[PDB]
This record gives structure tokens, sequence and C-alpha cells, in this order.
């Protein structure tokens, strides 16, 4: 609540990988020069957190993750011009400075003051921000939302409609702005196309949702896990398919469904193997694959460079190319103005303290988006 | 000469691997349907040429290899509507059949009757043309240009204006119009743009043709054969590195002088580790890099995925994007018209006979492009 000075909640402190977060009281410090303290409202749980833990997105220990979410401006320090107190405002875990040369580039949006190229777990003072027991804890993405308070830098806070449903529009904060930028944006769908999707996950369905906006004749869903199939449908799919059905190779069974391949193929889930056959099986000579997921820490994959060669185009893309601080406020007031739904995406909406929980939803299957609320 | 039946004549016989040309007779059948005979006025030696006698590039032996060339039509078989006997022509390694989906979309121009992705080593029909001692010899990407007389499929060739320059304009078939075509169709140089170039040959000379003629501001080549330098710069290179000079990893190297990486990178070279590299010094949030040589037979390259994960953009193109028969009529114009110069790109100009010396020259570095007289 209210303050100048230092304030003592809760967090969910993760103190090792493979190993449960452990909700604590936390003594969250005010806003320096140009940073915000910020109350949370609810939060998302990406796949990304659960790298986190699980080791795959390595980042220093311990530390308050997630990294989609919605809150209010609890306070604002010596010169922030950008929100006032009150205003309802998204973290952004790619900042927007604004003096860097991508910030500068009219297409990139990867800001060189990002945390996630290489981690330090701290604020742009190189300070931390947060104590549990007698010692500092780290910060994620420069985010944080894990917690009823946080703080993040101007340079990774937007303000956002005042009448928004905080509680539905946290999820423009990773999920649906990367999977729906995805395909409109960095891939760039086309009417008519045909695109197949990896992982039937939040933003997996996120970018059936783009491929649908931009007029995708054919989506091709594919996943291990059936039950991810109407879902899918729901959203944009026009077919589903789960490589365990059949006994030859997935790219395979994709290009003579698709007379020869994909127009755009996206990887949605993270892993080294499924990167190449969605590249495989797109288009030879003008398929363009959008690398979407996060791979495991230090993995090198191997690929045939004649893919390349025969003319295919490989993108990758963070935050779904959008640039961060512009895109959110008026993807919001897209949301506002129905242009899309993040209904769907949403399965389950917990409260904060069940955290583990909804990460147990996440692993098991069973869910897709879930909202912690505060 | 003159026919309507078997021709008689010279050309370069590749009976096996890492061993030099034959230069023999060969019966050259008449054109059957909608296949062309052609008089081979010029060709030039292609890398490509040479890979297949290291057996980089895997084609069926024995065969009459080339496909850089001009000629002029000696004969036509039934039905061929395109080129009649006596225009000065150009085959391409490149097919245009103009019915298959690449051909239809307006942007991929690898069309589904080539012969390069699977190698079989004839005509359309699936069989051959050339005999030689008493067996029968493959045909090189539908076009194999160093003999005196050959015979391509109406599709794998175009009718090029009748007052050009063949012992110039034979470049066009292939390293010309590929190193241009890559910068200015494939990557898309714009500008004040940094580009960089990795391999100073031929095609690689071409592609600081295309940066250049883009606008970009700055372009790098990259070689370790020093001697390439002043070429790449008398062509538009603004400055030339050599790998071996630093003591640190190159991508380091164009990285830091280019503040953080180039806007364009080019592969034109082959190897797979500068595949890489080049993929690598190019900018991590809205970097392109575009791979034009071509790699070793079966052999995968291993990369970090993280690498496009940033923004990157991986493109790999053959004959620079350009849709073959539409193209180089087009191009061959714009030379006419003094729009690009093909001279600094010829060192030398052997007779055909002298073959096996014109590849001494490439593989020796001392050469450029060796047009092969006829
Ligand atoms: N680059 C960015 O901006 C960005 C944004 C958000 C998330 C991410 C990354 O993207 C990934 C997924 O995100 P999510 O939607 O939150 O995660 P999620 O766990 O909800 O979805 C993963 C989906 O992948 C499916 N899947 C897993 N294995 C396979 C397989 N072997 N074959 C076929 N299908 C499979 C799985 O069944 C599930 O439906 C994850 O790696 C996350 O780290 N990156
Ligand atoms: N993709 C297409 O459609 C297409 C068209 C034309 C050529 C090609 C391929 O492009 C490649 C280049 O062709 P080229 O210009 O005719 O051949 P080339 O030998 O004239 O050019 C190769 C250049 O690479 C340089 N070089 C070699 N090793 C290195 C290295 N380790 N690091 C840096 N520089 C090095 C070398 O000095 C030379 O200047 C070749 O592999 C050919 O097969 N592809
Ligand atoms: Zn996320
Ligand atoms: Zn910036
Ligand atoms: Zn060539
Ligand atoms: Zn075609």
């Amino acid at each position: 609540s209210t303050a100048g000075k230092v304030i003592k909640c809760k967090a969910a402190v993760l103190w090792e990988e493979k190993k449960p977060f452990s909700i604590e009281e936390v003594e969250v410090a005010p806003p320096k020069a140009h940073e915000v303290r910020i109350k949370m409202v609810a939060t998302g749980i990406c796949r990304s957190d659960d790298h986190v833990v699980s080791g795959t997105l390595v980042t220093p220990l311990p530390v308050i993750a997630g990294h989609e979410a919605a809150g209010i401006v609890e306070s604002i320090g010596e010169g922030v011009t950008t929100v006032r107190p009150g205003d309802k405002v998204i973290p952004l875990f790619t900042p927007q400075c604004g003096k860097c040369r991508v910030c500068k580039h009219p297409e990139g949006n990867f800001c060189l003051k990002n945390d996630l190229s290489m981690p330090r777990g701290t604020m742009q003072d190189g300070t931390s921000r947060f104590t549990c027991r007698g010692k500092p804890i780290h910060h994620f993405l420069g985010t944080s939302t894990f917690s009823q308070y946080t703080v993040v830098d101007e340079i990774s806070v937007a303000k956002i409609d005042a009448a928004s449903p905080l509680e539905k529009v946290c999820l423009i904060g990773c999920g649906f702005s990367t999977g729906y930028g995805s395909a409109v944006k960095v891939a760039k769908v086309t009417q008519g196309s045909t695109c197949a999707v990896f992982g039937l996950g939040g933003v997996g369905l996120s970018v059936i949702m783009g491929c649908k906006a931009a007029g995708a004749a054919r989506i091709i869903g594919v996943d291990i896990n059936k039950d991810k199939f109407a879902k899918a449908k729901e959203v944009g799919a026009t077919e589903c398919v789960n490589p365990q059905d059949y006994k030859k190779p997935i790219q395979e069974v994709l290009t003579e469904m698709s007379n020869g391949g994909v127009d755009f193929s996206f990887e949605v889930i993270g892993r080294l193997d499924t990167m190449v056959t969605a590249l495989s099986c797109c288009q030879e000579a003008y398929g363009v694959s959008v690398i979407v997921g996060v791979p495991p820490d230090s993995q090198n994959l191997s690929m045939n460079p004649m893919l390349l060669l025969s003319g295919r185009t490989w993108k990758g893309a963070i935050f779904g190319g959008f640039k961060s601080k512009d895109s959110v406020p008026k993807l919001v007031a897209d949301f506002m103005a129905k242009k899309f739904a993040l209904d769907p995406l949403i399965t389950h909406v917990l409260p904060f303290e069940k955290i583990n929980e909804g990460f147990d939803l996440l692993r098991s299957g069973e869910s897709i988006r879930t909202i912690l609320t505060f």
C-alpha cells in the first residue's frame, strides 16, 4: 500500500531450480530516479517462467520470476514523466529506451537495454530492489511480476487505457502480443496462404489468432497433446495433426498435405528438432519459418544449409517484433474496440498464492493461460 | 555446324572426380520436341563447375559440365515458340516452366523442373543427348555449356538482345545475376546500409556491385586472399579485412567495427563455418544474412538458434532470386544501357581447349572470371 519508502509484501521467491516457489515476505524499496513501483493486479504464467525453474532459461538465482502482467502505479521516482500514480500500467520484458540502434531502427524491437541476452538479474542501476531473509533477490527481465509490488524502469513500463480489464489485458504483455505479432508482424502472413503452427499453447493459439487475422486460408496446428486440438480449431485452425499418429515424419506428412510445403510455418514450443522440422516443412522456394520458442540454454542445432539455399527464410523474434512501449497501449486499445479476444487463451484464474499449482497445470498439459489474481 | 540430326563435336568430358577434363568428340543429337540445340560462343568458369570435379556438388558422372554461357541458336525442336535459329541466347541452370507453384509465385524463382536439388543428369524426358566413346554422358543443370554444341529445353533458354556482346553478357547467366540479385533482390540492401561480403570472387564482387547499386554506405569485403582487395574496393568495397590479420574472431571484428553489427551480411564461399560467422556478424535485432555459397554435399552445420531469436533473418538463394527467363533478357538490356559493367569481373579469356587451365587459375586464386571462348 501507499508509500515513499520500503514496503514489505508477499512474493514467489524461487531459491533453486527444479524446486517449487516459496511465497515469502519481501522488502520492496521505493523507486529511484526514473523508476516506478507498481501494485500487481494480475499475472499470466508463460512457459518462459517455467524455463527459469527447470534451468532451460538461465538467469541468476534466487529470483522473483513472472513477466506477463498488468498492475497499477503506486508511486513514481524522480523524473519519471510517462506514468502518473494510479495509472493502470503494463511492465515490459523488452524495454524501449528510445536511444539505441534498435529503437531508432524502424523495424527492430529487441532493445539493447533488455536483460534477456545476458541476464544480470538486476535493475538498470545494476542493483536489486528486493530482499528476502537477509539476502537480496534478483529481478527477471527487469519486470518480475510474481509479487504484489514491483518496481520497473520507466524504460520498461507502458500506460494502458484506464478502463482496461487488467485481468484480460495482462496477456498482451507476452503471450498474445508475441504470437499475434509473430504472424502479423514478423512473418507477415498473407491472405490465402497456408501456415503451420508447432505448439498449441498460449502463444501458439495466439499465432493462429494472427494468421487468421492475416487471412491464411489453411492453419495446420501440430501438437503431441490431442487435447489442445479443440481450442486450436476454436481460435482459427483448419485442422490439427498429432506427430504420434503417423508412421512417417511430420515434415513429410506436412509437405504432402500442403502439396509440397507450407507458406509460413512457426515453431512455438522450444525444442531444436522441431525448429528444423518447422523449417523443412515449409515451401523450399519461398516458405518462411518463424522461431518463437526459446531453446534450452547453450544447445546447438544441426541443420543442412541447402534448406536455405533453395530460398527458404528463417526468422526469429522476441515479443513478436513489436516495439514494446508504443505497441502495448495501441494493442490494448484494439482489445477495447473488440478487434480481438483474449478469452480463449484463459483456462484458469487461480490466486497468486496458488502459483505452484498454476505451474502444475502448465506442465501437465491441462491448462493454457492461467491468470494469477492478486 | 548446321543440321537436323546428329552433330559430332568437341567437349570437356568429366569422367571421374578429382581428375582433369578430357577435351573430346561427342555426338550431339538434334533437339527433340520443345528442345533447342545451341552453338556455344562463350562460357564462364563459375566455382560450381569446380565443385562437381571436387565432389562437393554431387551430380552423376560422366558429365559435360558448364552452366554460365551465351551462344547462338543452331536448331529448334518441334513446337518451340520462344527462340528462332540465329538468336543470341543464354541457357539457364534455373528453369522457368511457368506451370509450377514457384513460377506462379510472384516471389520464388527455384523452379520445380530444376535438376539441382535432385540431380538426374539428364534432360526433362529423362534421356541424354551426349555420347562419348560409346557410352552416353550426363548433362549438368540441364545446360552443360562446356561443349561447342549442346541441347537445352525451351524452359532453360532465354532469347537476348541481337546486339549483345556474348563474351561479356555470358556472366549474366550466373556469376553476375546471382551476386547482383542477392543484394538487390534477395536481401534487399537499403540506402545507407552497412553490408559485409564473405568471398571476393566472381559472385562476391557482383554482390558488392549490388550493395553499391542499392546505396549501401559501407561494404566490408572479407577474404583470406589479400590479392582480392583491390578489385573489391574497385567495384565498390569501402574497406577490406582479412581473417588472418586478427587475433580475435572475425565476427567480433566485424561487430566491433560496425558498432554492434552489420545490416546485411553475405556468404559467397560455400564453407559451413563462414555461413554461421556471416550470420553472427550481423545486427542481432534486425540483421539479415543471405547464404549464397553452395555447401559440401551432405554436411550439416551447427548453430545456436538464439542467434535468430534476437531478430535475425537468415535467407538462402539460387540465381539471386531472379526468375530466369523473364530476368536475363531484361538484365542484358540493362547492360546495353550501361546500367552496370561486367568488365571488372573478367580477368582472363582463354580458349575452350584451355579449360583445365582456366580451372587452375581459379584454384590458384589468381583469377576471377576466366571467359572461355569457342
Ligand atoms: N521469443 C519470445 O518473445 C517468446 C515469447 C513467449 C514465450 C516464448 C517461448 O515459447 C515457448 C512456448 O510458450 P507457451 O505457449 O507459453 O508454452 P506451453 O507450454 O503452453 O506450450 C507448449 C506446447 O508445445 C507442445 N509441444 C511440446 N512438445 C512438443 C513436441 N515435442 N511436438 C509437438 N508439440 C509439442 C505442447 O504440447 C504444448 O501444447 C516456450 O519455449 C517459451 O519459452 N518466447
Ligand atoms: N547460389 C547460387 O545460385 C550460386 C551462384 C553462383 C555461385 C554459387 C556458389 O557461390 C560460391 C562462390 O562462387 P565463386 O565466386 O564463383 O567462387 P570463387 O573462388 O571465385 O570465390 C570464393 C572466395 O572465397 C574466398 N575464401 C575461401 N575460403 C575463405 C575463407 N575460409 N574465408 C574467407 N574467404 C575465403 C576465396 O579467396 C574467394 O575469393 C561457390 O561456392 C559457388 O558454388 N552459388
Ligand atoms: Zn513470456
Ligand atoms: Zn533501446
Ligand atoms: Zn555458377
Ligand atoms: Zn517452374
